């Protein structure tokens, strides 16, 4: 599943219906990124001027014109064809082939956009530019407008609106279309078999960074290159940190592993955990906090919908949570009274859910603490966690258990659709995946 | 192997010693680096600030100040221990530790640089800064210096000379030791298994990028996590592209692959190429340009050694293929008259070595077109290449291949060690290795 | 004569009913400016932030918020009362006394800007800023949008859309008042007697710049303590040089000297030119020219009327020149070949006529060439030339000399009123001037 | 008296002999500033680099090359010759007449500068720059030497030290030569004329601007066209305003006026400050003051001196200070004690003096608190004061005097010559002068 130059050029015709007569959108790509000194980080294009153009290359524009409330057209300033830039850095598009290939109706060279661009939005009333984004964007933009301001001897005029573009994009880009989810799906069936292998690799001795490099090939032999996120996978008392990236330790038989990974699969991320068992067995602390962790799992799950939001459905799992932890003794009280008091905070100290799409942590208004009102195609993860740090005040053999189990699920007009429950999470089910692997 | 605390401390030292007295050298760490929008990059350090400090936090400065010619010590800023933070983001040493951990006089919190730097650099002769490496550095620096120049009246004073101590530093770095000849050995190695593992899983119809896979999971389980460059796997015609990472067709039946593919393990870069056949055999015309970039390299591996340079052996080389061309038709002429005008430069129009170390294309002075005479402790890469265009005025049966050999060497008093040599490159070797994968 | 509180809230309600419910516009002072090291220029206020204050201060903004259709108010950030600072470099108005002295609603210190601007935008739809006007005011606003944008977890929104206010309010300024007419009737008439004094204190021997001294001291008895803009005294071949300021040169016996100085009165320009003979008496070829810059101001100014243009009335004085310098033999062939090939521009190489007001080239739209037509209101220079290089292929007689004569006019319902014709223009009145001063 | 071509010539030539073998100096000229909108201050050159040009041109940059010990040359950046843009704003010296005119020994267009810039750096060891002066010229260097260090393939270098020339080229600046001190004594007769054409004119009812004219206009009939600061007439309280410059009041009859005024001329500053009875005569409660004031500037006279230091003298007019508040009751105590306690302060809150040249607060180190011991060939003002605010808890007859005279003096071999004593001090001397003008 893709993401087609059709939709692409909707995705256009949709912003245009937005836009006022007499006025231009300007996207802009992403900077190539240094790594060190002259090697660069592979490139990832900037997900907006994705969005609007599946296209992966730097140093490109895409400028959409509409002239008036019929007449729209669209510019796209890349990278001229160069045989010597080519024979090293990989092949260009270039301008002859670019209408075609990507469905715009002109193209121009990115070397020319200072001499082009103030031709283009000459006499126009609003500028579409998301400000800020980018330095090198501002630069040309600014002194595309200064030009046109100070020329009016050679008859030009300069918009005076400029509009923020991001917030009527990424309203869009939080409705997925049916492709979207398509590859959504697909990106959450790789991911989910990654965290399946890592759960069937993993044994005491093997480091962190060994169930890393299983989910990372899982990615790759799939089509997804990239991870969407720095792959997480934090063993015993560094499960207890929230982005733990180190992955530097030996995982010890006796301590679960929590594995945060996610790929990136045509520009769209999946994003699951999974916390297991190291040796294939939970300790009887360890599933004690386990059940609290899944139970408020599956309880979102069979709560969101359409018309609920995170908010409300956070509210159940706080609960869930309290009331889980005054039965261990970590917490001590009246479960309405701890609740009131958000005692909860110092185990569950971030919140329920996340937009996914073409970023991990995905555009889109979320409302104040989260409560939109939840609609068909939006697309979040669902990730309760407890994290009980070593020197906590509770029940010592609690110390140093970190947990954390999230899906991806589509809002449905029905629920929603789970895109990640193709790797296990009920506990007798990891472990009995766990015990089929190590007899092997 | 690694570069240990001491080692660490040595540099460091050595620097001091090449500074004037009434002196202070200010080494910055690198910014993190955006992937897309709130996401970023695996954070990889500044490769000076690391050859003094093995240390892979951002928001950290070295600062080494000689007091006089007897008297000398430094001081980090690092960042402060933070619960919050870290409990989110990952653990940090924070100043109390530091001293200790890293060998450094005194750790101060990087939020008070400000406040601070200006202090240490009061009443100095002269300041060692790396002027335009670092905007947010450069920014730091002028603030303070500027600070000192205005502040007479509070009887400050400015150093009034700023010296770029990067030509000492990357002189310092192009001469290795043992131990870092130890590392880079390493490196070499676990390079050379994950080329040799992409040889025994290469088959038609997969994907340039699954190889891509193969040899990045190689790198991992030896505990080399990330490349040190985007790797390359060019198949037929993608060959004859330099620095080709699209990485994205399907390896036919009858076409060569050139992996150019290294790992960065604790810092340093292996590089290595190998080309062979997506089939397992080498066609005779394709035999017949591999064995010209075979002889260039053997050649090379013969000659280098203290007191011949890179130009030198690069004259050999071009005879080399000159005269293969002209054997095989490609060329036409008499091979001294070619020569003279470097009729080779359309099939290799690169150069055949580059330093090697905590860079790939790592620091130090070439000279004249890499005529400096080469020493022990230099360690380089030797890669010949053969580039026929699809489009190439030659015999067909050339068109389109593109094959280029790369080994890791070091310079020693007695010639070279090659780091590289545990994965094949002779033909009938590359034949047996995978006439022996593909049977299993 | 002078702008009061009331007309400055006046304007600030104007703008108000201009914008959009639910919008802030900040209008910034302007900043002090370095002369020599830590000596600054005397500071002149930015035009828009006097035209809406009267305040003659740095480091302020002017902050008007329309919340809705019928709610609005003014915000001052200003520097605060400060004994040392005041001892030192003069007094302010602090925050207690600004909002009945400015006629504003509240008053906060400039030192909080930072803290809260973004406060004040929060929730808004539209800003209005004038973008790249000032550097140190785009960092301040852009600082406050990017804390808006990235505060929704504080329940922060900025506004999306950014407006140019300087269309809106450079329109505003081309239409004055009569309170703004009254105050440029009396710059008018200062800069008039500067320019009587300098006829009658001309004689040859002085140095051009000592008519710039018998300039500004006439404007600073009348309370116009500096120029509009830099004064221009050219004699003799110098008087070809449009902005002419070195001054430098003694003036010959047989010389014209033009003179083109203006002052600056209750922030508003005036901008007068005189061209008169040194010695008192024009030659036959220098009457010859000036006779024919005297027939082109004196027909403009019978023309300027509401329903005409600069552009129609520079039509006629362009006739008047080419019909002019083709009797002299300056030019040569039919009329009206020479006005359509546009002769005249080798001799007359600039416009006619510029707005004046709070700038001496002043704000506001003219039109296509200047088509623009008038309105009462509107207040303007006439100010034709002639120059006739030294090197100019014409009668010798001709060579060197340089001659404008210009007048300030307001456009009124029945014509024009002519600001600056209490300064003597006639040939014969001018040497009569010049001949009564040179006997006493 | 001036500075001529030959003293500019020899002033590069000193510093060169302080420059490393194989550098280059650069010195940028002033940018144009702007006023407002399309108008600009009046051009004032950067004081360095008229030191060593007498040239008065923007877009300007002097290169002083050091190639070894022996050999050494000069380039000269500049504005091309272009007949349109001189016609408009003024004649350019060029490129062809540079060389002759100001005694270097190329020039080249500024266009021309990136172009050329790398070029004359490229090989050197040290460029002396004063890195932060100029924004424009931090770019532009900057950019050069990025060029230079990324250019090693084309074989080009940067030199690795930049040394900050500003305080070499200060101390220079700081030992004026005999020309210098003729053209000081020259500014300090001028700015003597102008205070004393402001006693003579001064008369109740006057306004504090008026006198601001008068001076202007003495200081531009000998030549001197622009203050070398910003002039401050403060009368009444105003005068407790120690650098006032609103200048908008009416002075009143039994108030004093203290005048603080400078010419500029030939770069250099003249700075006089006289106090003085509006009405002609002072009253016992402002002589009382004036007294002590005068006894102060009087006892600096006789003492400043090779061997002495400001701190030293200081020291002595704190004696006189202390023990003159004392007697009329505005200080209670012992003396000694008063002293040690700094008692002064509230009434004599600024320094003494400060060196003077082509800056009004000239460069030049001056040690901790001024302690420098004095040599011949230095210039510095004198300039007791004492203010007595409004509000200050003293007999009542004192409120609101501010009272300071100025002077400024050359050390020489034998102590030090006064260049303002032509404008007279002694309180008898200037009621007789203003007695017979009052006459008049
Ligand atoms: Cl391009
Ligand atoms: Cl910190
Ligand atoms: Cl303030
Ligand atoms: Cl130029
Ligand atoms: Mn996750
Ligand atoms: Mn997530
Ligand atoms: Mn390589
Ligand atoms: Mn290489
Ligand atoms: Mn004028
Ligand atoms: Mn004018
Ligand atoms: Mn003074
Ligand atoms: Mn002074």
């Amino acid at each position: 599943s893709e993401i087609s130059r059709q939709e692409f050029q909707r995705r256009r015709q949709a912003l245009v219906e937005q836009m006022q007569p007499g006025s231009a959108a300007l996207i802009f790509a992403a900077p190539e990124v240094t790594r060190s000194a002259d090697s660069e980080y592979p490139y990832r294009q900037n997900s907006d001027f994705w969005y609007f153009t599946g296209f992966n290359e730097p140093e490109a524009v895409l400028v959409l014109i509409k002239s008036d409330d019929t007449h729209n057209h669209s510019v796209l300033f890349n990278r001229v064809r160069d045989l010597t830039a080519e024979i090293w850095f990989g092949r260009r598009l270039g301008q002859d082939a670019a209408p075609e290939k990507l469905g715009v109706d002109r193209a121009l060279a990115f070397s020319e956009i200072n001499q082009q661009l103030y031709q283009l939005l000459n006499g126009l009333d609003v500028v579409y530019h998301a400000q800020g984004e980018y330095a090198y964007a501002d630069v040309i933009v600014n002194s595309a407008l200064e030009k046109l301001r100070k020329g009016s001897r050679q008859n030009l005029t300069a918009p005076a609106t400029m509009i923020d573009w991001r917030p009527v994009v990424h309203e869009m880009r939080l409705f997925k279309s049916p492709e979207e989810i398509a590859v959504l799906r697909r990106a959450g069936e790789i991911t989910a078999m990654a965290h399946t292998r890592a759960m069937e690799k993993c044994r005491p001795g093997m480091f962190e960074y060994h169930l890393e490099g299983e989910i990372h090939h899982e990615f790759n032999r799939h089509g997804a290159r990239y991870p969407s996120y720095n792959t997480i996978v934090g063993s015993g008392e560094n499960g207890c940190i929230l982005h733990y990236t180190e992955n530097e330790c030996e995982m010890r038989d006796g301590d679960l592993v929590l594995i945060d990974a996610g790929c990136e699969y045509k520009g769209y991320a999946g994003d699951i955990t999974r916390t297991f068992p190291v040796n294939g067995k939970f300790t009887q602390a360890q599933r004690e906090i386990y059940d609290i962790v899944l139970e408020s799992l599956e309880t979102s799950l069979r709560l969101y919908r359409p018309g609920t939001s995170i908010l409300e459905v956070t509210g159940e799992v706080v609960r869930i949570m309290v009331s889980g932890l005054v039965k261990l003794g970590i917490l001590k009280g009246d479960v309405d009274e701890l609740i009131a008091q958000n005692a909860h905070r110092p185990f569950f100290m971030h919140g329920l859910s996340h937009w996914l799409g073409l970023d991990v942590h995905d555009v889109g208004v979320y409302g104040q603490d989260r409560s939109r009102i939840l609609e068909p195609g939006m697309v979040l993860t669902v990730a309760p966690g407890l994290y009980i740090a070593p020197d906590a005040e509770v029940p010592e053999q609690y110390r140093g258990i970190g947990i954390r189990i999230e899906d991806d699920i589509v809002i449905t007009e029905t629920g929603n659709e789970n895109l990640t429950a193709s790797v296990v999470k009920k506990p007798e089910e990891i472990e009995a995946l766990m015990v089929a692997a190590r007899k092997q």
